[PDB]
C-alpha cells in the first residue's frame, strides 16, 4: 500500500483547527495506508519555547494523537528528535535549496513579519520539513491548506535531488480536505487559527475545559447584521463559526442556515460551544488515561525504533548519491 | 589536559596554505592536548561537489592527515557525516543564531559574491562549524586567520546558549599562527590561497608532482622591480613567496633577503620550487602507503566510534537544556 507522513509541532496544545484540518483525517487514513505521524519538536524550536513547556507539550501531543484514535499497531507515532536522520537529511537538503526559495515562503515572511532579529531556523524550516516527508518515500501528505506551498517546495527539492544525483525520492502529493482546510481565528477572522497565537482567545485547544470553550465562542468576532448566513467575504466571523459547527456536527451549512432562521447570534454561539464541548469530551477522557501510564513512553520507543530503521536507510542512500562519507 | 578541535573540508586536495596555516600545527599539538581532527564533508557540500570526486577527496584527506604525522593513538581522526551529532547540534544552533549574524559573515558575502542563486548551506555554514567545535568542550581551535570571525560567532553562540539555557559549553579560543596564517594565491596576491580556486595555478596541493610545482611557482605573479625584499603593500606577490620560503625552510625573511641580494626572480623562484618539492616528498610517500591499505578505514572507524561517544552525549545534554524529546 501507499505511504503517508504528517507532522504537528509541540509548540502548544493542538487546536480544533489542527484537529479539523489534519488530525481527524489521520484517524481515518491509518487503516488504508502505511502511516508515520510525527511530533515535530525540532520544528517547534524555530521560535522560543520554554524548555519545561516544550517537554510537557511533546508528551501531551503524543497522548492526544492516541486519544483521538491513532492505533500504534496501524501507524508509527514518534518524536522527530529521536530520529537523527531528520537532522541529517535536513542538512543535505538545505545544501540544495536556494536562499531565494526560502525567502519567498509566505510562512517565513509572515512569521518574520515585523521582527528585528529572527532565528535562522525560521528561514530554514522548509528543508527540515522536506526531509521529514522524503525520508519515508511518502506518497501522500495530509494537511493543512497553509502547508501547500511547503509541500510544493518539497516536490521541487525531491525533483532537484533526483535529477542532480539520480532517482531516489518519491514525489509526494498534498491531501487537503475539501472542508476545514483553513479554520480561522475567533478573534481575527482574516487570519487562520494558530496554537501559538499570543491571544488564547484566538483558538480552542483540545484540552480546553467547558467554561473556557463557552467564553471563547462567546467572544468570537462576528458582525452587526444578526443574520446566520454563510458569506466568507461579508461575514467572515459568522462563516467560520458556521464552518466549524458544520464539520463537527455533520450538518451542512445549508441545514444550519435554515435551523437558525429567525435567530440569534447569542443562541447560535451557545449551541456551538456545546457542540465543541461534546466533541472534545471523549478525547479528553482518553487523554488523561495516556498521560498517567508508562504505556505512552513504550509506544514512542517502539515508534522511534521503526522510524529510525526506515529513515537511517534513506539517509545512507542519500549520502551515497551525494558522495558523503564512505562506501557502506 | 585541554581539548583541541579543527576541521578541513574535502572540497579538493589540501594545499600548502592549508598545511602552513593549520595541519602542520596539528602535528605538534597532538602531544600536548586531547585532539579531534575532522574531515568536514557536510561543510564541503555547501557548494557543488561531484559525488565520485567527494568520496575520493574524503579518503585522500584522511591519508594526508596521517601522512603528515597525525598519530591515531594520540588524536581522534574522523569524518563529520559519520557522527550524526554534528547535524543534530547544527540544527539546535541554527535555531539560536540570527539571520543578520549569518548575512554579515565575510566568508558568506565573499563566496556568495556575484552569484544569482546560492544554496542555503552557504549561509548556514557557521552553525554547523559552531557545532563541530562545541560538541567536544573544545578549549582551543587551531586555524587559519580566515576563520577568526567564524570562531568569534561560535563564542557568541556558546554564550547565548549558556545564558539562555544554562552553562554547558566551554568558550573556545582561536589559535592562529604568528606566521603563515594567511598564505596568498600565487596568481592573485590580494586573495588567499584556496583549494577550490577555479584556477589550479592559484594553489599548490600536497599531491602536486615536481613538474607541476615548478610551473606553478614559475608563473606566480610578482612585480617589475626585480628586488627580493619583503613589502606586503608594494610587493605582495614577492612578499608571499618570501613568506612561504621562510616558514618551509626555517630561514627568516631577513636571511632570505640577504641570501638573495643581487638576484634574481628567476633563480629565487626555481629555488623555492625545490624547497616545496623537498617538503612534500616524504609526505607523498607516506600518503601512497595509506591509500593502499585497509588500515586507513580502520583508523576512521575507530575515530568515529570515539567521536560518536563524546558528541552524542553532548547532544543529549543540549536536548535536555532545550527541552527537546524526552527525559533520558
Ligand atoms: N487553522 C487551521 N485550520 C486547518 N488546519 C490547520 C490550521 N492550522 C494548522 N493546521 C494544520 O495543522 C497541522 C499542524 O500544524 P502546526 O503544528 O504548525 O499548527 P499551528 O496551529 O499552525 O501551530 P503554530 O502556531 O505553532 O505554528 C498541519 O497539517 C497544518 O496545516
Ligand atoms: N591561504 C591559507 N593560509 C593559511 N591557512 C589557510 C589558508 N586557506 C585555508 N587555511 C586554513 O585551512 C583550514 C581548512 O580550511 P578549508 O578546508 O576551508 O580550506 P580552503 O583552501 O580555504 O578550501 P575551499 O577553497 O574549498 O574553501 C582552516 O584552518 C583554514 O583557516
Ligand atoms: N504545519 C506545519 O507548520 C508543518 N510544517 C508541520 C510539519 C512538519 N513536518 C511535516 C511533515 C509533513 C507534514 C507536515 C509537517
Ligand atoms: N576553514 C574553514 O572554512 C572552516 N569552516 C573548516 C571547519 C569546519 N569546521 C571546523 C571546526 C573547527 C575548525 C575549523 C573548521
Ligand atoms: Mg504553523
Ligand atoms: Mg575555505
Ligand atoms: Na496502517
Ligand atoms: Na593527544
Amino acid at each position: 500500500m501507499k505511504t503517508i507522513f504528517s507532522g504537528i509541532q509541540p509548540s502548544g496544545v493542538i487546536t480544533i483547527g489542527n484537529y479539523i484540518g489534519a488530525l481527524r483525517q489521520f484517524v481515518e487514513l491509518q487503516h488504508e495506508y502505511n502511516c508515520y505521524f510525527c511530533i515535530v519538536d525540532q520544528h517547534a524550536i524555530t521560535v522560543w519555547q520554554d524548555p519545561h513547556e516544550l517537554r510537557q507539550n511533546i508528551r501531551r501531543l503524543a497522548a492526544l494523537y492516541l486519544a483521538v484514535g491513532i492505533d500504534p499497531t496501524q501507524a508509527t507515532l514518534f518524536i522527530q528528535s529521536e530520529v537523527p536522520a531528520h537532522a541529517q537529511a535536513a542538512w543535505m537538503l538545505q545544501c540544495i535549496v536556494y536562499i531565494g526559495e526560502l525567502e519567498r515562503m509566505t510562512q517565513f515572511k509572515e512569521k518574520s513579519a515585523g521582527k528585528e532579529a529572527v532565528s535562522a531556523g525560521l528561514l530554514t524550516y522548509p528543508p527540515l520539513m522536506a526531509a521529514d516527508i522524503l525520508l519515508y518515500n511518502t506518497d501522500i501528505v495530509p494537511v493543512g491548506e497553509d502547508q501547500k506551498q511547503h509541500i510544493e517546495l518539497t516536490r521541487d527539492l525531491a525533483e532537484r535531488f533526483n535529477k542532480r544525483y539520480g532517482e531516489l525520492f518519491t514525489i509526494p502529493e498534498a491531501r487537503i480536505p475539501k472542508v476545514g482546510a483553513r479554520i480561522m481565528s475567533l478573534v481575527d477572522p482574516t487570519k487562520k487559527m494558530s496554537k501559538s497565537d499570543p491571544n488564547p482567545k484566538a483558538y480552542i485547544t483540545l484540552l480546553d475545559d467547558a467554561k473556557t470553550i463557552e467564553k471563547k465562542i462567546k467572544s468570537a468576532v462576528t458582525d452587526s447584521e444578526g443574520t446566520i448566513r454563510y458569506d466568507k467575504e461579508a461575514k467572515p466571523g459568522i462563516s467560520n463559526l458556521l464552518n466549524i459547527y458544520s464539520t463537527l456536527s455533520g450538518q451542512s451549512i445549508e441545514e444550519l442556515e435554515r435551523q437558525y432562521e429567525g435567530k440569534g447570534y447569542g443562541v447560535f454561539k451557545a449551541d456551538l460551544a456545546q457542540v465543541v464541548i461534546e466533541t472534545l469530551r471523549p478525547i479528553q477522557e482518553r487523554y488523561h488515561h495516556w498521560m498517567e501510564s508508562e504505556e505512552l513512553d513504550r509506544v514512542l520507543d517502539e515508534g522511534a525504533e521503526k522510524a529510525n530503521r526506515v529513515a537511517s536507510e534513506m539517509v545512507r542512500k542519500m549520502e551515497q548519491a551525494m558522495g558523503l562519507g564512505r562506501r557502506r
